[PDB]
């Protein structure tokens, strides 16, 4: 019943979010971006078996936007080692991105058991936290 330390638990899952072109900020309304996020830390349930990847965007007003959740389990051997992509898509679908001006949003990681608490919470490895603005008007063809 204690806060747990930064030195306590493993390291947390890196994050970077870019569209199909591989690219970074600003990006484009009308164009998908996809959440890359990196293990780096052995990610494990209390038996130390893999359980899942968790990963959500936060708006500028501090909103969850996005949220989403891989299943590391499939990982054979990988034991919390595996690369986690999700395809979010454009920001104003995923991120509701409803604004005409340069916003930016925030990413977050982390290899949290994808069931629910009854009220306390727990952190099973670090967490990474990735900024990304989105441009109302960068490109709108493909």
């Amino acid at each position: 019943m204690t806060p747990i330390d930064e030195s306590q638990l493993p390291v947390g899952p890196q994050v970077s979010v870019t569209d199909s072109a591989q690219h970074t900020g600003p990006f484009a309304a009308s164009s998908p971006l996809t959440i890359t996020v990196k293990p780096g830390a052995p990610c494990v349930r209390a038996d130390g078996y893999q359980e899942s990847m968790v990963t959500r965007v936060l708006d500028d007003k501090g909103h969850q936007v996005w949220t989403g959740t891989f299943d590391e389990s499939k990982l054979i051997g990988g034991t919390g080692l595996g690369t986690a992509t999700f395809h979010v898509g454009s920001p104003a679908a995923a991120f509701n991105f409803h604004g005409s001006e340069r916003t930016t949003y925030r990413t977050l990681s982390y290899c949290a058991y994808p069931h629910y608490v009854n009220g306390t919470r727990e952190r099973l490895s670090q967490v990474s936290v990735k900024t990304f603005m989105v441009d109302p008007a960068l490109n709108l063809e493909h």
